[PDB]
């Protein structure tokens, strides 16, 4: 584990992370997809061998010795708000189990279900709060990756509020 486990946020491509493993915002079928998923596919294509897994779960596949944790958040266009909230919290709990099992000291993570799976709604607070609930009991350094300047400021403020 990390000496003083922390949360940090960076506004950059998660495929260029400086952490010991990455969480992919995956689709259930292990397809290359779009957004974070396509960048992850271009950087670690070997990690997509048998990576298909149900919504609400996470499945790790090694690219060399680098772990790619494929986490499948719900698509809010298909799920109700209630059932979608439950699957989003579950996907993060499965990421925490995988990070612990791997024994890594750090992990790069995106905000699940905030892009094309958002159902057209701003889900920054909802997704980030489920991320904290799952990762707070782990001792890995967590680095959250985003692409928007206003989202970087809001995520940074949410982390600082707790310290
Ligand atoms: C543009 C800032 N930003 N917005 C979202 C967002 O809110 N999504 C995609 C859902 C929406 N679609 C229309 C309106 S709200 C996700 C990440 C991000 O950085
Ligand atoms: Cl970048
Ligand atoms: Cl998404
Ligand atoms: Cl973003």
């Amino acid at each position: 584990g990390a000496m003083a486990p922390s949360y940090r946020v960076k506004r950059m491509d998660i495929a260029k992370n400086d952490e010991e493993c990455v969480v992919n915002a995956a689709n259930p079928r292990g397809l290359p997809g779009d957004g974070v998923c396509k960048a992850v596919y271009k950087k670690w294509p070997e990690s997509f061998k048998n990576s298909a897994t149900p919504v609400g779960t996470a499945k790790t596949v090694m690219c060399g010795t680098y772990p790619v944790i494929h986490a499948v958040g719900p698509n809010f266009s298909n799920y109700t708000e209630s059932e979608g909230d439950r699957e989003l919290a579950a996907a993060y709990r499965e990421v925490a189990k995988e990070v612990t099992r791997l024994g890594v000291n750090s992990v790069a993570i995106p905000l699940l279900s905030t892009g094309v799976y958002s159902g057209g709604k701003d889900r920054l607070t909802q997704s980030l709060n489920h991320l904290f609930t799952a990762m707070d009991s782990t001792d890995a350094d967590v680095v959250i990756y985003c692409r928007d300047k206003e989202w970087e400021k809001k995520i940074s403020e949410a982390i600082q509020m707790r310290t």
